[PDB]
Parts: C-alpha cells; sequence; structure tokens
C-alpha cells in the first residue's frame, strides 16, 4: 500500500500517462483524473473529472504532462476537446507539501509555481530519464526521416546539431542505419567524441558551410542554430527535424520561405513508444511520491 | 557510354520513373513518353500510345508491375487510358527490348508469341540487394510507427538470410533489438552468428518464436503457419516481405487475433527516387549493350 492515503490529481497527457494511472492504481492512491472523458477505461482509485472540481486542499500532487502547461497555463490532453487551464487560484488551494510534477517547464508555469511557493519537478532535468527517454525520440526522428523522404536514410547526408543526451542517442542510430553522419557542437570534448564515434564533427558556427550538402537535418539545440543563412545554402530538399522545445531552433519563417520543409516534433516518445516511455515515468513516480 | 542514338519508349509508371526519364535524358536517349501529360522535362516527347513510333523503339520501358492481364499499363501521370498490345510489340524491330520489373501471363505470351525479349529486373540480385534497402526502411519505420513499445530492446524474429533478408536483420540489429534470424542452411546459420545475431533452424520456428515481438517473414514459402501463430505471443506484429502470396498463413492469424500484414512494394513507397535510380542506373548500362 506504497501509495495509500495519499491523493494525486493526473491532468491531461497523453497515451504515456496510461501506464503512469494504472501503476499508481495498483499502489493504491487516490486519483483524481482531469481531461481523461474519452477514456472508456476505469481503475480502482480514479476519479475523472472536470478541472473545477478538483479537491485542491487534499491533493498531495499534481501530475502534468511531459510538455507541462502552454505560457496560458493551458493543458494538452489527446483524451478530450475540453480546454483545460491551470490556473495561480488553483495551485494556491493546494496543502504546503503539494508537489507538482511535470517533464519540462516554461515562464508560466515557473511563475505559478515561484508566486505559490510550490515545489516543481521537472522530470526531464534527471539525466537518466532524459537519457532513457531519448531512445523512443531517435525511434520516432527516424520513423519520421524514413516517411518523409523519396530517398533513403542510407546513404544520405545527415547532420545532427548538438551532442547532449538527445543529439548523442539520435546521430548513434542514423549511423547505425547507414546515414553518412555529421555532427554540429561547440565544445572540444563533444567535438572530439564525435570523432570517436567514427561521425564527422564540425563546429557549430560552422554550419552554413556544412550544411549545405545535407539531406536530413535534426536539431537538438534549444537556440537558434537553423537560422536563414544557414538554411539559404541548404539543398531544396532538405528535411529539418527540431527536437529542441519550442519554439525550437530553426528560422520557421524562412524555412517555408525558401520552401524548406522543416517540423517542430515533441512528444514523439508518447506517439511512438508510450507504453515503454510511461512506464519509466510510473516507476519514478511512485518512488518520488512515496518519500 | 551514351545511348545517343537510341529510341526509348517509356510507358506509365510512378514516381520512381521520373529518375529513370532523368538519367536516360543525361545519357542523350531519345524518349518517348506514354502517360505522362501531366508532367512538368528536357529531352523528351511526350505522347500517346497509339501515336508511337514502333519501327524505330529499341526498347520499351513499362512499370515496375508490368502489366494487368488485359495489357493494361498504369501511371499517376495521366487520365489517360494505356494498353499495350501485341500488335504494336509486333511492330517493333526485332531487337527490341522490353523491360519491367516482374511480368504476368499477358505479357509473358506478348514475348513468346512476337519473338521479343523480356527483362524483369527485380530477378537481378544487384537490383534485389539494391531494394532491400529501402524495404528495410520501410520496414524499420512500420515496426515502430504499429508498436507502443521500443524496437530498441525488442525480441525479433527475421525469417530468411536471403537478399531482403540480411539487409533486415542488420538493420533491425542497428537499432537495438534483440535479432534471432531463422534460416535453413547452415552456411547460413554461421554468417547470423557472425553477425553478431542469434541464429535458429527455420523448423523450430513454432518453438523460436514463442516469445517474439515482431516478426519479419522474408521467406517465399509458408512458414508462418498456424503451428507457428498459435505458439506466438498475442501482441505480436508479422510484417511479410514475402512476394505473393507471401508466406503467413493471414486466415489463421486473423482468427487468432494477431496483427499479420503482407507488405509489398516498400520501395515505391517510401524512397522512390532511390528506387528510381537504381533502376536507372541498370538500365543505362543494359540499354548501352549491343
Amino acid at each position: 500500500g506504497m501509495l495509500t492515503g495519499k491523493h494525486v490529481v493526473i491532468i491531461g497527457g497523453d497515451a504515456r500517462q496510461l501506464e503512469i494511472i494504472r501503476k499508481l492504481s495498483t499502489f493504491d492512491a487516490k486519483i483524481s483524473l482531469v481531461g481523461f472523458d474519452q477514456l472508456d477505461d476505469g481503475f480502482i482509485g480514479v476519479t475523472k473529472m472536470r478541472i473545477d472540481e478538483v479537491d485542491w486542499n487534499t491533493v498531495d500532487a499534481i501530475l502534468l504532462p511531459i510538455s507541462g502547461t502552454n505560457e496560458a497555463g493551458k493543458v494538452d490532453t489527446i483524451f478530450s476537446n475540453e480546454s483545460i487551464v491551470l490556473t495561480e487560484e488553483m495551485i494556491e488551494k493546494t496543502p504546503n507539501h503539494c508537489v507538482v510534477y511535470s517533464g519540462i517547464s516554461n515562464t508560466y508555469l515557473n511563475q505559478c509555481m515561484k508566486k505559490t511557493n510550490r515545489t516543481l519537478v521537472k522530470l526531464m532535468e534527471r539525466d537518466d530519464i532524459a537519457i532513457y527517454n531519448s531512445i523512443p525520440t531517435a525511434e520516432g526522428t527516424i520513423m519520421m526521416a524514413i516517411q518523409h523522404t523519396d530517398f533513403t536514410i542510407h546513404g544520405a547526408n545527415v547532420a545532427v546539431l548538438g551532442l547532449g543526451r538527445v543529439g548523442m542517442s539520435v546521430a548513434r542510430k542514423f549511423a547505425a542505419l547507414g546515414a553518412k553522419v555529421k555532427v554540429g557542437a561547440r565544445e572540444s570534448d563533444l567535438l572530439a567524441r564525435i570523432a570517436e564515434m567514427g561521425m564527422e564533427p564540425f563546429h557549430i558556427s560552422k554550419a552554413a558551410q556544412e550544411l549545405r550538402d545535407v539531406d536530413v537535418c535534426i536539431n537538438t539545440i534549444p537556440a537558434l542554430v537553423v537560422t536563414a543563412n544557414v538554411l539559404a545554402e541548404m539543398p531544396s530538399h532538405t528535411f529539418v527535424i527540431d527536437l529542441a522545445s519550442k519554439p525550437g531552433g530553426t528560422d520557421f519563417r524562412y524555412a517555408e520561405k525558401r520552401g524548406i520543409k522543416a517540423l517542430l516534433v515533441p512528444g514523439l516518445p508518447g506517439i511512438v513508444a508510450p507504453k515503454t516511455a510511461g512506464r519509466i515515468l510510473a516507476d519514478v513516480l511512485v518512488k518520488l511520491l512515496a518519500e
């Protein structure tokens, strides 16, 4: 009865959340479930409701999707067509010890927490979770690159921008699939690592020169790197997949203008491996809530 | 190795034909295009089937699928109906070669009766191996798309280590799946081991596929039998890449509730430009031979 006597509100999400809802249930947690009216299924301890029906002063924890909220406090859900906004007013009704869990945050969300004096846990800041999550993200990126190109990834020129937690997983998989992979980064240790991985490193400051023959470009850097000048030198058929958190790292307006297909693609793990991704979150959540 | 003086008629096709047209134009072949009135290409003459100067055609290039049993030639670049008849073929010079991917009864019989040579490009080992690449990509794309779990760490079986199977297995292994490959011949079982994968004798499929998440068939024989499917996990996804009717008992699969798909044409679906380039490269060589 790990989570016995604990009350959590689960607000929105995707298929990943189904794994979280299930595990928390089995551990005897009380669960108020918002944004899942389309969810035909039932679970022990789970009560579906509207955000305006939540009993805030008894909630030990608020579980938001990996994406958190938007700048207006709006929470995404694929299990309802209903709008869900998480306000400051709601959060202040919670007990002092109430903790909010997300994947990532933003200014709006960070500001709510700030002013309401509530703790916020951004699960994606845990390098381990971030690394595990890079696996389905890469899978989704590969699936997309294959789907949206009229040529094979095998033998194509592929650039990955950034050799962080995701970039490292993404680049490795394009290479293992037969792409000629080049990775852009600023840090010398990272450029060294790229070389060690048998890939072609380049200093990120030379993107414009280095991307002129690239067929597929995957951005992981959370900053404007795929600028107009970069885009201007790219082949007309290039596919840019931007994995960086909104607004990403691409001049989408310019890409569009010069006819380069560029997409900002979040939530890939929820789309391609929701069971795997969700169970990972569920496992960590059970542990964290049980502290 | 130019094709100057060569007259080729390209009848119908799809996006892969665009790359064939482009190579041939570069190699200076004279090209009559039938069923592309919606197109726009430099160095080509668009026309109707009924307008072709057969008397001077050195080669007829058909879609990968050839024709229907009535001689109909499909195209996505025109609303015009096209049927290649014996009468047309008969008026080509004696040396005229017809190129397709595969053939059928109609085509085989036109060729027999007119005494013209037919080349079925899909039968070539080189073409088969090149095409295995976009096939493997399509397969990976599909496996990723249809599963709620990562392929990384999943149990994946590939049946057959032939032309297609080797490429398919290699790519799932690169993706971090735990890959087992079924084959009959001891040399292929050896190769599977050398590739870092788990081999198993094809005759033990029923037994070895009891814990498989994704099963990819490449064997053009009934190997994913009722007995095999009856032992597999309920959630298993079967992708059958073997030529029709494939190598799976789809009717038992369906009743058993096992997801099983017969998936032809991956190269044309996921990479028609590469598929077209592969065809173009062989075609320029074959077309330049005396």
